[PDB]
């Protein structure tokens, strides 16, 4: 549910035969050489190492300091760099990272609208505002990618692009 | 597999009609005397000797353990000076000759995809990815040959090959 997942994260590329003691005694030793930890104490409970897949899940203590720790993205260990991710039925709130679109042309429909931000990723919301009466384009529209860390991808790739006479504005909605 | 040979040692220069159980309690005795074990009980959990080439190779319960005993070179057993060293096969960077598979066919299923792979030779380790939902193949798996001087073998004959509507990519997977 909405609620679900917040404080645990996927590791892939972990070192192979890598302890789940090592692993947790790494990332404790991260958190607190990194300034990450909130608290005294250890914030990881818990590692679960899928050895097969070489894969691993991360139990924290608390929500923050899961959050903070997405920041380790790509640290060396043993040699590998590691993946850090949010667990696959970790989802932000509706609306966390909607997108204002504007400065576009008034005669471009949703579809060729959506062409240009789906070009980033795929969508979980868009709607390109019209007015009610003439169903016509009034050139800005809103969306939010599935994959939330487009976002800033999007922003970066579209934001003061030329488009015909006009500049395209990009933003976070909020 | 990878990590098999990482608890075993050769010893070479035995003397002429010792046994196995004797070698390995002289083993077992050293590594307590010497204060190189990590829990209760005993290092070596068997020994094999060559009678007729004067070798035998050691069997550890622990990676650890192994490595330690590797201090012994040189020691005295019967007055003769033993010759200890790591296996042939021994992989000092564990996981480096590990194999990414990518382009597969979504359709193959394991035993098609090791098919494959093994024409080269046998396999030590296998893995087919795939979505735990539906259970269908990602396209991509990874593996590791018995014989790691194969590996490079292997992603000649198969990097690049075509496989009807694909094209295969095999790489170390670092």
């Amino acid at each position: 549910g909405p609620l679900g997942s917040a404080r645990r994260l996927y590791v892939g590329n972990i070192p192979f035969g890598i302890t789940e003691e090592a692993m947790m005694d790494f990332f404790n030793a991260q958190m607190r050489l990194g300034g990450l930890t909130q608290a005294p104490g250890n914030p990881v409970l818990a590692v679960q190492i899928n050895q097969d897949k070489n894969f691993a899940f991360l139990e924290f203590r608390s929500v923050d300091e899961t959050t903070q720790a997405m920041a380790f993205d790509g640290i060396i260990f043993q040699g590998q760099s590691l993946k850090i991710r949010r667990p696959h039925d970790y989802q932000p709130l509706p609306g966390a990272h909607k997108l204002f679109i504007g400065g576009l042309p008034n005669y471009l429909n949703d579809d060729q609208v959506k062409e240009l931000l789906t070009s980033f990723g795929p969508l979980k919301a868009f709607n390109l505002v019209k007015d009610s009466a003439t169903g016509l384009s009034k050139g800005y529209a809103f969306c939010e990618y599935v994959d939330i860390n487009v976002t800033d991808q999007a922003i970066a790739g579209l934001n003061g692009m030329q488009l015909g006479d006009k500049k395209l504005l990009v933003q976070r909605a909020s």
